[PDB]
């Protein structure tokens, strides 16, 4: 109990992130008051999720990250059954209406050619797209289709820095950094 971590988190996520991640840790049987970087890795992903969605048109995503976990494949399933598209082995992020296809944000730390791999290969379904994110500006997408505007990931990129200065001023970067 009382990290630095934790209040960091608290002080630069919006409180609906917060409680949204919160909500999801403690669903899965984990306590953001001890494992204090994934609690921050959370907000991140749904923080970007949620600026990600914002940089389409309209009606352009279903937003599926972010649901409790019953709601999430009760959105999934009616997806499908009404695109014929296949229901992906895991719950992805969003689901992008304009080009029919389920998409898997990611947040890493690490470089991305390393994390895609992961994500491809722990993925297998064929049909869905990734698309990774980096704490240093770095992105790629499946079949290099980045989905968004330059300008929408550029917001993303530069918020992901942000979060990483504002660690590293704290000296939580260090911590953070080797969580992953
Ligand atoms: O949806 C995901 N996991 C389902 C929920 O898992 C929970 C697990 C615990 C509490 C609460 C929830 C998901 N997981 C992941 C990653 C890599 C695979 C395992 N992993 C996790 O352990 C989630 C922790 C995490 C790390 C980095 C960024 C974001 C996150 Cl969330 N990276 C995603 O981008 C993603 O979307
Ligand atoms: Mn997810
Ligand atoms: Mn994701």
């Amino acid at each position: 109990r009382g990290s630095h971590m934790e209040d960091f988190v608290r002080q630069c996520f919006n409180p609906m992130i917060v409680e949204l991640a919160e909500k999801a840790m403690k669903e899965y049987g984990e306590d953001p008051k001890i494992e204090t970087n994934k609690f921050a890795a959370i907000c991140t992903h749904l923080e970007v999720c949620f600026m990600y969605s914002d940089g389409g048109s309209k009606h352009r995503f279903e937003i599926i990250e972010g649901r409790d976990r019953i709601m999430a494949w009760t959105v999934v399933n009616s997806i499908c059954n009404t695109t014929g598209v296949e229901k992906p082995k895991f719950l992805p992020d969003l689901y992008d209406y304009k080009e029919n296809r389920f998409i898997e944000i990611g947040v890493t730390r690490r470089e991305v050619h390393i994390y895609y791999l992961e994500k491809a290969n722990k993925i297998k379904s064929e049909k869905t797209h990734i698309h990774i994110f980096s704490f240093t500006g770095e992105e790629m997408a499946t079949k290099a289709d980045y989905t968004l505007d330059e300008e929408s990931r550029a917001r993303i990129k530069t918020r992901l820095f942000t979060i990483r200065q504002e660690m590293a001023s704290r000296s939580l970067w260090d911590s953070f950094r080797q969580s992953e």
